[PDB]
């Protein structure tokens, strides 16, 4: 089994084998993510359940050889694996901030400390490893709140995309899945419709990342079912701006929205936008809404 990133080939034997006894599970964190330690090295560790089948396990050797390819600091480090012992650990960077989404929900004010350039620096995190991705033509194909990690909760954290599932999926042709399993209110017309994707699918995807983020871990659409939303955005439906979220942000959020892929801004300029908002006094020194 091969896979090929940044115009080189790897095999499971590129991988790094880290013996199983000097791995140890130390909590669970919510197959199954371990706090673990190896030795010392703070890991977390993703298990894949014995009772999988053969096909779910080359899924799994899969998303490992993925995510040791990359290089960047905004994309959830492979430490390694343990493939020689059952049940199989592939091991990652410790981030411990958690999910972007469960973290919006916990620390928005009802006060806290968090503000708005806090969520605008999460932006440009996450749009830096969308940039690095789409410059080696990787397609995410499931960018989302509950795929973006921090490394710590407080004021120096930084979030880094840190799922591949769905990429890997289409590496391994995975059927597997199901109509009620597809990522909807995250995806553009031409995904939805056509199954077309390209890195401006991702585009469509970051933008209701935004809308995740400055509505402070909010469900897209709120109060829509999957398949109201397909009828809603197809008929040029877009969500209205989340509470108190500036101008200049929701401007970015609609661009990334544009109907025809063409229209919608590459990371680079997604980059540049965001940038000029961390520049903006007005938006900067807006107040968050008090739950
Ligand atoms: O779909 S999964 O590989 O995560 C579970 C199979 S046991
Ligand atoms: O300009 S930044 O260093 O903040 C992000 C690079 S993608």
């Amino acid at each position: 089994m091969n896979y090929c990133f940044a115009g080189k080939t790897s095999s499971i034997s590129d991988l790094k084998e880290v013996p199983r006894k000097n791995i140890t599970l130390i909590r669970g964190l919510g197959g199954e993510v371990y706090e673990g330690q190896v030795s010392p090295l703070q890991v977390a560790v993703k298990t894949l359940p014995e009772v999988c089948s053969e096909q779910d396990e080359l899924d799994f050797l899969m998303e490992a050889l993925i995510i040791s390819k990359f290089n960047h600091q905004n994309i959830v480090r492979c430490i390694g694996v343990s493939l020689q012992s059952l049940p199989r650990f592939i091991l990652l960077e410790l981030m411990a901030g958690g999910d972007l989404k469960s973290f919006l929900r916990e620390t928005r004010p009802r006060p806290s400390s968090l503000a708005m350039l806090d969520l605008l620096h999460v932006a440009r995190d996450i749009a830096c490893g969308c940039q690095y991705l789409e410059e080696n033509h990787f397609i995410h194909r499931d960018i989302a709140a509950r795929n973006c990690l921090l490394t710590c909760p407080g004021p120096g954290r930084v979030a880094k995309i840190g799922d591949f599932g769905m990429a890997r999926d289409i590496y391994r042709a995975s059927r597997k899945g199901g109509c009620a399993m597809l990522p909807v209110k995250w995806m553009p017309p031409e995904a939805f419709m056509e199954g077309i994707f390209t890195s401006k699918t991702d585009t469509w995807s970051f933008g209701v990342l935004l809308w995740e983020i400055f509505s402070l871990g909010y469900m897209p659409y709120p109060s829509k079912s999957n398949q109201e939303v397909l009828e809603f955005v197809t008929s040029g439906g877009r969500m209205d701006p989340p509470k108190n979220c500036p101008g200049p942000v929701y401007r970015i959020m609609t661009q990334c929205w544009q109907h025809q892929p063409e229209d919608r801004p590459n990371f680079a300029i997604i980059l540049e936008r965001i940038e000029y908002c961390t520049q903006d006094p007005d938006v900067i020194n807006t107040a968050l809404p008090i739950e």
